[PDB]
C-alpha cells in the first residue's frame, strides 16, 4: 500500500489537504439538520482522501462511515468551538451558548472543548483524531485498517517530538488525546438515541460513496 | 501518595486490589428464558458492585477525591467496568462469555454478544497481559467521568492517569518492545476502551437500572 509507505509529514499532509470546508447555515432542528446533510457530502470526499480507506472494499468503508459520522461531526464542531468557550460554534453565522441549548450534550461537548483548550490541540493532531475515529469506531480488511491505525500513531508522536516534547510528555499527550475518543464516542450514542424522536443509512452510505 | 508510587508498586498495587471472580446463582433452570437469565445477571452484576466499591477505594488516587466525585466517576463507569471485566474473563474461551465460572455462554442481546466476543478476540489477539488489564480497568474509573468535574481535583486526575500511562509503557519496555511498538501498542489498547464505552452505551439503554447516587455514597462510606 501507499498508506503504509507514507511518512509522518506526509500523513500529516495528506490530511490537512483533505480537510472540509467550514460550512455555513442557511428552529434549530431545522438548520442543524440542513447543516449536517450539507457536511456529510463533504465527510464521504473527506473519507476517500483518508490514507488506506479506499483500499479496503466499498461494505467496510459504509460500515466505518455508518459508525463514525456523528463522532467526526462533533469532533468538528468541538475542534471549531475551541477558541470560543462557553458557546458551541456550528457555523460562523451559528454560534450558540449554553442557555440556548439537548443540555446534556451540549455540555459535554463544551467540556470536550474545553479540554481541547487546555491540551491545545494543533490542526495536526486534530486531523490526526478525526481519521482515528474514522478507522477505529467501526473496526485482510481489519488487518490493513490496524496497520494504517499504527502510521497514524507513528504520526502523532513524530508530529510531538517535533514539538519539542520529551519522550514521556509524548506518551503521556498520546494517551490524553486517544481517550477523549472515549468520551467523544459516548457523546454519539447518547446523540442517536436524542435523535430517535434522521440517521443516514447503509444503503444511502453506499450510495454516496459510489459517486 | 499516589503520585510518588513507581511503576512496579502501581502495578503491585492494582494487582493487589484486584476484586474476586463471583459465581452467579447456583443451579439456576435451565435452559433459560429472556426474564431468568436476565435475573441471573443482574444478581451477579449488584454483588460485583460491592466488591467493586471496595476495589476502586484501593485504586492509587481515587480516595484522594471528594466522596462526590468518587460517586460521579463510578456511576459513569461501573457498567464498564463489569464488562471489560467480563472481556478478559472470556479471553481463553473463543466463542463464549465468561460471565461466571459456573456460566459460561455461547452465541447459539445478540448485537452486544457479538460485541463482546470481537473485543475478547482482540484482547487475545495482542496478547493482553495482566498487568495491562488492571492499568487499563483503572484508567476507564478515572477517565470515563472525568470530563464534567475543583480545578486542582480535574488536574489530579489527569496526573494519576498520566502515571497510568507511564506505568503501563514501562511494562512495554520492560518485556522488551522497541519505542516505536510501545507507542502502538499503547494506542490499541486505549482505543478499545472506545469500544467499551460504545458497548457499555448500547447496554444501558438495553425500575432499577443505574447504581443511584445514594446508593454508592453509602457503599463508599462502609
Ligand atoms: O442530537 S445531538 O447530539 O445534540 C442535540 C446532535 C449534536 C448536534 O446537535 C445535534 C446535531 C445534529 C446532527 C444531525 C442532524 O440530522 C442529520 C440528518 N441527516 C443525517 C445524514 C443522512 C440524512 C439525514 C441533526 C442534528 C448536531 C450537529 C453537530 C455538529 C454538526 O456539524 C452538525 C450537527
Ligand atoms: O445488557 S447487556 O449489555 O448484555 C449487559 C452485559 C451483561 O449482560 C448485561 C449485564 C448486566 C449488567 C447489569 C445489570 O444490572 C445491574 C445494575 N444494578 C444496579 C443497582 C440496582 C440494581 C441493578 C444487568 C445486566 C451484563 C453483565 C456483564 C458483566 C458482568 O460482570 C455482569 C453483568
Amino acid at each position: 500500500s501507499l498508506a503504509l509507505s507514507l511518512t509522518a509529514d506526509q500523513m500529516v499532509s495528506a490530511l490537512l489537504d483533505a480537510e472540509p470546508p467550514i460550512l455555513y447555515s442557511e428552529s434549530m432542528m431545522g438548520l442543524l439538520t440542513n447543516l449536517a446533510d450539507r457536511e456529510l457530502v463533504h465527510m464521504i470526499n473527506w473519507a476517500k482522501r483518508v490514507p488506506g480507506f479506499v483500499d479496503l472494499t466499498s461494505h467496510d468503508q459504509v460500515h466505518l462511515l455508518e459508525c463514525a459520522w456523528l463522532e467526526i461531526l462533533m469532533i468538528g464542531l468541538v475542534w471549531r468551538s475551541m477558541e470560543h468557550p462557553g458557546k458551541l460554534l456550528f457555523a460562523p453565522n451559528l454560534l450558540l451558548d449554553r442557555n440556548q441549548g439537548m443540555v446534556e450534550i451540549f455540555d459535554m461537548l463544551l467540556a470536550t472543548s474545553s479540554r481541547f483548550r487546555m491540551m491545545n490541540l494543533q490542526g495536526e493532531e486534530f486531523v490526526c483524531l478525526k481519521s482515528i475515529i474514522l478507522l477505529n469506531s467501526g473496526v485482510e480488511e481489519k488487518d490493513h485498517i490496524h496497520r494504517v491505525l499504527d502510521k497514524i500513531t507513528d504520526t502523532l508522536i513524530h508530529l510531538m517530538a517535533k514539538a519539542g516534547l520529551t519522550l514521556q510528555q509524548q506518551h503521556q499527550r498520546l494517551a490524553q488525546l486517544l481517550l477523549i475518543l472515549s468520551h467523544i464516542r459516548h457523546m454519539s450514542n447518547k446523540g442517536m438515541e436524542h435523535l430517535y424522536s434522521v440517521v443516514p443509512s447503509y444503503d444511502l452510505l453506499l450510495e454516496m460513496l459510489d459517486a
